[PDB]
């Protein structure tokens, strides 16, 4: 809803600049793909190579590739669930879990 907001999921991706995205209510897809919400600008990511559910409590992290999968805290993980100041690597692109 609108007016105030609840846990706000930013994610401080390092593009190089550092930009950042804040979890839609559903699950995001990042990958390449058109079967992917979120297209990653490197290469090597699987389509759908990382989903995020977010819903109202949690952010279910998922990675979905193996060999360039994505570490959690540097942990090697398929299944994972998002916390503040958390670090998150995916092939070519690093990320921090912010939660508002």
């Amino acid at each position: 809803g609108h007016g105030s907001a609840g846990t706000s999921v930013t994610l401080q991706l390092d593009d190089g600049s550092g930009r950042t995205y804040q979890l839609r209510e559903g699950s995001n897809i990042i990958g390449r793909g058109q079967d992917a919400q979120f297209r990653l600008p490197d290469t090597g990511v699987s389509r759908r190579h990382l989903e995020i559910r977010w819903d109202g409590q949690v952010a279910l992290l998922a990675d979905l590739n193996s060999t360039n999968g994505t570490t959690v805290n540097n942990a090697p993980v398929q299944e994972w669930q998002l916390a503040d100041g958390d670090v998150i690597r995916l092939g070519h692109s690093e990320i921090i879990v912010r939660m508002h």
